[PDB]
């Protein structure tokens, strides 16, 4: 099943750049590379700004360039502007969901 | 029904703040708001960078600011990175969509 992968993962800070990569994947499919922290149970505000694509190759397997930040504002995947997101409380991670919402296991990050 | 509008829409140029405004919409419903190309006939290719959105007041309206820009690296409604996108030859327009793309119709506009 879909694995995902980020680096640094830890140690990070605003602008820094880091390698999302995942697996299990479905060829072919487009998959949304965004930050995120599950601002409530179940749901999620990420960060469009520096949000990121990846298609998944033959063997469900991508990768791309993410530019992760401390605080960033925040959105609901409805729409909803949840504003400013963290400053280093709630637990902010990378997620990589298709059309579907279809993903793996959102990878915590911290900083 | 549903109306949009922006100010301005012609003239535009690389930065530029635009106002866009919603009518009709339903109160409580999220609106994103962004910057994007018929790819194709149907299609959009979105800029994730100026996103905006908009909650509808009570009697389905709302406003916010975009800064809009001539060319773009493009992602379709799908996660698809869609690549670099007009330069002033296709029609970009504002687009104002919700949760389940329901919205009013895109708006012209022009640098
Ligand atoms: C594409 C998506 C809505 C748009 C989200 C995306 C996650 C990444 C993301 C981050 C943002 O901040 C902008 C919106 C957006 C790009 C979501 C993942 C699944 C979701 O779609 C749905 O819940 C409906 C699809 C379905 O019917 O399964
Ligand atoms: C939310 C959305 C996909 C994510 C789009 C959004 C338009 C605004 C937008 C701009 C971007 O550049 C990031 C993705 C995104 C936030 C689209 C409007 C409708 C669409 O699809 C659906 O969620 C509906 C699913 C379906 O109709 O099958």
């Amino acid at each position: 099943a879909p694995t995902a992968t980020v680096t640094p993962s830890s140690g990070l800070s605003d602008g820094t750049v880091v390698k999302v990569a995942g697996a299990g994947l479905q060829a072919g499919t487009a998959y949304w590379v965004a930050q995120s922290a599950w601002v409530d149970t179940g749901v999620y505000a990420s960060n469009p700004a520096d949000i990121s694509s990846v298609t998944a190759d033959a063997n469900g397997s991508a990768s791309t360039s993410l530019t992760v930040r401390r605080s960033f504002e925040g959105f609901l995947w409805d729409g909803t502007r949840w504003g400013t997101v963290d400053c280093t409380t709630a637990a902010c991670h990378v997620t990589l969901r298709d059309a579907l919402s279809n993903g793996p296991e959102g990878v915590a990050i911290s900083f």
